[PDB]
């Protein structure tokens, strides 16, 4: 599925994203955006072998298990195919241990290249929530 852009909003502000950590809705709806352009079937391989997939780019070396990524831990206790659901919910309950691993929202690239320091405010703004 591929998400409009306050309907994802409205979707992670109801699985209880909004300033979760202290981050707001903006900052994950920015991501979103800069990570799968709101795809929840976007896959990516990585150079040392493993793959991050879904609307938040979940690598296989740490948080899901697919079968393919020797070595790896599955720290969301989840096979990776999970994260590519039109149900974005096992997404959020992932990402909800990952920003809280220490980093915040520093684990993913694309949030501190392209979302960080910016007026994310902006990726919410007109929509009803
Ligand atoms: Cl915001
Ligand atoms: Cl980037
Ligand atoms: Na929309
Ligand atoms: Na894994």
């Amino acid at each position: 599925k591929v998400f409009g852009r306050c309907e994802l909003a409205a979707a992670m502000k109801r699985h209880g994203l909004d300033n979760y950590r202290g981050y707001s809705l903006g900052n994950w709806v920015c991501a979103a955006k800069f990570e799968s352009n709101f795809n929840t079937q976007a896959t990516n391989r990585n150079t040392d072998g493993s793959t991050d997939y879904g609307i938040l780019q979940i690598n296989s070396r740490w948080w899901c298990n697919d079968g393919r990524t020797p070595g790896s831990r599955n720290l969301c206790n989840i096979p990776c195919s999970a994260l590519l659901s039109s149900d974005i919910t096992a997404s959020v309950n992932c990402a909800k241990k990952i920003v809280s691993d220490g980093n915040g929202m520093n684990a993913w690239v694309a949030w501190r290249n392209r979302c960080k320091g910016t007026d994310v405010q902006a990726w919410i703004r007109g929509c009803r929530l």
